[PDB]
């Protein structure tokens, strides 16, 4: 429940929304709106409109990077935590009003499990 088996690929984009990525491989399996690293970049580019809402941006950046550009190692990615997802619900409430959170970014425990290291 804490990890997902998947195939790892070398990172094509070395930075996630300004944040450095201290690992070599990733997977697009958690971002259900994205089937390639190029598409991941284009979806993150859309999300980047939230840079104009800094309180949300500060909360949502680690969530987006954990989902869109996760560390992949030995054919597995770690799922983001329930806690990390919950931190975004109030400062990024505008997302829910403007369009709605995609299902893979709603804090259900199948996508964001509890009690994992
Ligand atoms: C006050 C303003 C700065 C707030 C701006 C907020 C944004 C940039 O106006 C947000 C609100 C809803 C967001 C969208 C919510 C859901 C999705 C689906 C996802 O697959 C791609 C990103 C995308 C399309 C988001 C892009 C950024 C949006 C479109």
């Amino acid at each position: 429940k804490c990890k997902k088996t998947t195939t790892c690929e070398p990172l094509k984009y070395n930075i996630c929304l300004g944040s450095v990525l201290p690992y070599a491989l990733t997977s697009t399996v958690l971002a259900e709106d994205s089937s390639s690293q190029d598409e991941v970049h284009d979806k993150l580019s859309l999300w980047s409109g939230l840079r104009n809402a800094p309180r949300c941006w500060d909360a949502i950046r680690p969530l987006l990077c954990a989902v869109y550009m996760p560390k992949c190692e030995g054919g597995k990615v770690e799922l983001p935590s329930q806690g990390l997802c919950q931190t975004t619900r109030v400062p990024c409430a505008i997302v829910a009003r403007e369009r709605g959170w995609p299902d893979f970014l709603k804090c259900t425990t199948d996508y964001f499990p509890e009690g994992c290291p």
